[PDB]
């Protein structure tokens, strides 16, 4: 088992070090039930990022995997390249009718930069479908993440991710992120910050020209950087300007939709209607690859004119198995009530994660819904960060091994400042948290001894 | 008839010009100049109160450097500095070299600005390749800065209405805030504290790009478009740490502000700053004969001097011998007539006269450095309430514009950023100009008031 290669010698891992499996075992998961994943040596732990922010639902779900076996049995796949299935039909009318304002038209894709470059695609066309060609850049945040394919790639903000590959498509351009906790402006006051951080798009466009930028892409909640929350009415700020200067808003929900902020689609937890939703991951828990670009009836009437035709599309985007499987996963939402399960606990898991705010090594917990991250320092008072060397040795070295070997699948990061970041399934509760919160604040213990000084 | 005539309208396709305006009207035309003077096509004076387009420092007429011209083109007027030198382009690229600051030691002649902005991004990003950091190439520059047209120096360019029908241009050039202390968002009262702000927007953009991906910072010592913004105390020192720490090159583009305009030759050496490398063009040879230049420091050359390798960039014309010639004639003027400490001398009474126009209303601002000022136009001072849209085309262009050549002075209204009225007048200007200028201002801004408000 320890000495077995299969893994290194064949499966390129993604984002990973295939070094580190040279001379020892991949860790490997066979089997979820729950909350909960099993290793091949019949280890358990905690799920703590529900798979990679996805499932939603829980692992094991008979009625999902029925729903699989049931759609490919009678029609596994047809293209909806000129002609329709009808569960993609269904789904179609289903995400529109959950979707805000006149988002009420759905092009589906298999996973969320597929999504992303749907949505760049689109808004370029369309602003030379409604004569006004020049229309073609796009704004996102400092550390966001936003998929792989090179377009997508453009408008993600993480330059590690992106120097190899350079050049890549023109027109991204970055502004600051919402991380209140590190603000150089206005860290006392969210409003004020807010507003601050809404008008740094607005000052993009003005700097590039309102008549060459196309779209705003933003995450409801931003993940890479460890899960800042929009700041009071930063999000009406945005939609203000995107609509003085006719630029498109892109709320990128691949990780907010589906629950993990306690509504379908995460726009409506902070009370902004965007052109355009991204999504993918939950919404079949994972269970089947599907995503959408969900647009404006607005951005589609050009289209639906005459001889026009969006002229984008993917072999599997709207699969029938993968649609019957969103069918029945937004059933188990809605029998089971677990938007509002979310809505209901996100105060107590919040809660229950601030009491590690009693250990010198946490510096913020912050977050919404059932998404948190939880920044570690080295000195809380002066918000004192690790060393690179100690966030090799201590954040990567010891914490990330630790917090799996003591039961707790989560994220360990330092893509911005050195953070913990927890998404588990939506079915998780009060025990679910106090599980968490108690492996944590044994591994954080630990871990405080192992910084020097402090 | 003279006012009939269109052969300019027919065949002269001018710089940045509405050429419609002049189907039926004639086309302004000068044909004579004297010290700060021109004269048009009818024998009417202007004062030159951008000499020319921020280039005439020595003055019209200049009989010295007229001299010089043929004196070279009858002996050599052109052979290529191609794997060949001409004794002229080496005395100036000496001299320019030992009037440059730090190890600036080394000059790649060009004939002008855009042409030496390219020379400058082309350069940053070969020397990269060759040390072994290949994915550094972007270029980081200011909002509302004009750095030229060929397409590259146009990705630097910071105008978006210059860029939009030229798009895409070369990729990697990002913007931050310019230095407009008279609208900053924020430390609008504290210039210590906004030079730190504005400076640390380009360690922001450096980190959101990711450092090893960026080559270059362009800035002018002085912005010239959005009207004369000069440098914030501790802005250019702050500036030149950052590059330092992220292995960035500092680029002085001083097309304008070379040459005497600030009262130095090199304007950096005005700020206190070495940068890695120097574009100037325009004043080298007061305008009497094209050329400018790249100043490189010896740092950045290494590289490039070591073994086979080459700078694989060239112009025909660079180095030309008469523009050469000229170009050490003028610094010649320059240096008997100690035109750079003039500068200095009166920089503070041409301000200061200036600044008496603050007891108009439509005047909002008066800023700058050395002989370059702008005024800014405003509907209240109070507020800092700018013009409309509306305002600005009756007002500015329809009447400031007119008015101001008509009362005899020639100088740039201008609405790139906000509405300005921009002065740089040969460098022989002395207080009987400064008095002159004041004086049209002052006539014409009054008249531009009641305008104003004619609505
Ligand atoms: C906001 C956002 N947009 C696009 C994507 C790309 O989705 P696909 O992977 O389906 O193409 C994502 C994906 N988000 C994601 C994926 C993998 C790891 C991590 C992490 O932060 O550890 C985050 C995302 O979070
Ligand atoms: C800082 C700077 N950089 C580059 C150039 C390009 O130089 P050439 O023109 O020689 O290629 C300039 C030129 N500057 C310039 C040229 C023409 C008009 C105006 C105006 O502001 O009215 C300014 C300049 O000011
Ligand atoms: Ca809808
Ligand atoms: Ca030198
Ligand atoms: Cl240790």
């Amino acid at each position: 088992k320890d000495l077995s290669r299969t893994a290194y010698d064949h499966l390129w891992m993604h984002f990973t070090r295939m070094s580190s499996y040279e001379s020892a075992p991949v860790p490997t998961i066979v089997r979820g039930e729950g909350t909960y994943i099993f290793d091949d040596q019949g280890r358990r732990y905690l799920d703590g990022l529900a798979g990679l922010f996805v499932v939603q639902a829980g692992h094991g779900r008979t009625e999902l995997a029925e729903a699989a076996s049931k759609q490919a049995q009678d029609l596994a796949f047809f293209p909806i390249w000129s002609y329709a299935h009808p569960k993609a039909v269904e789904l179609a009318e289903r995400l529109a009718h959950e979707a805000p304002g006149d988002l009420n038209k759905v092009f589906f894709t298999t996973g969320g930069g597929e999504a992303v470059e749907t949505a760049w695609k689109l808004a370029k066309q369309y602003f030379k479908l409604t004569g006004k060609p020049t229309k073609h850049k796009v704004i996102s945040r400092a550390v966001a993440y936003h998929g792989t394919p090179q377009g997508a790639l453009s408008i993600t903000g993480l330059p590690a991710l992106k120097a190899p590959f350079e050049p890549l498509v023109p027109g991204a351009h970055k502004v600051p992120n919402t991380n209140i906790y590190r603000a150089p402006l206005f860290g006392d006051d969210p409003e004020a910050f807010g507003r601050w951080a809404a008008d740094q798009i607005e000052q993009q466009i003005l700097f590039e020209g309102p008549e060459t930028v196309a779209a705003v892409f933003l995450e409801p909640v931003q993940n890479a950087g460890g899960c800042f929350p929009p700041p009071p009415g930063y999000f009406q700020r945005v939609r203000e300007i995107c609509d003085q200067y006719d630029v498109l808003l892109v709320s990128d929900e691949v990780i907010c939709a589906f629950g993990r902020l306690g509504t379908t689609f995460a726009c409506d937890k902070f009370g902004y209607v965007p052109d355009m939703i991204t999504c993918a991951k939950g919404m079949t828990s994972g269970y089947s690859p599907i995503g959408a670009c969900i647009i404006s009836d607005r951005l589609a009437e050009p289209f639906y004119q005459g001889d026009n035709t969006f002229l984008h599309g993917y072999t599997f985007g709207g699969h029938p198995v993968s649609s019957a499987v969103a069918l029945a996963n937004l059933d188990i939402f809605d029998r089971e009530g677990l938007n509002q399960h979310v809505l209901d606990n996100e105060g107590t898991f919040f809660a229950t994660l601030q009491k590690l705010h009693d250990l010198p090594i946490v510096g913020d917990v912050r977050g919404n819904g059932f998404f948190y991250g939880i920044e570690l320092v080295k000195d809380k008072a002066t918000k004192e960060t690790f060393t690179e060397e100690e966030t090799e040795r201590v954040l990567y070295g010891f914490l990330s091994k630790a917090l799996f070997d003591n039961g707790l699948y989560c994220r360990a990061d330092d893509r911005g400042d050195p953070v913990i970041q927890l998404a588990p399934p939506l079915i998780s509760d009060q025990s679910t948290f106090d599980e968490i919160e108690g492996i944590l604040r044994t591994v954080l213990t630990e871990a405080w001894t192992k910084l020097h000084h402090h």
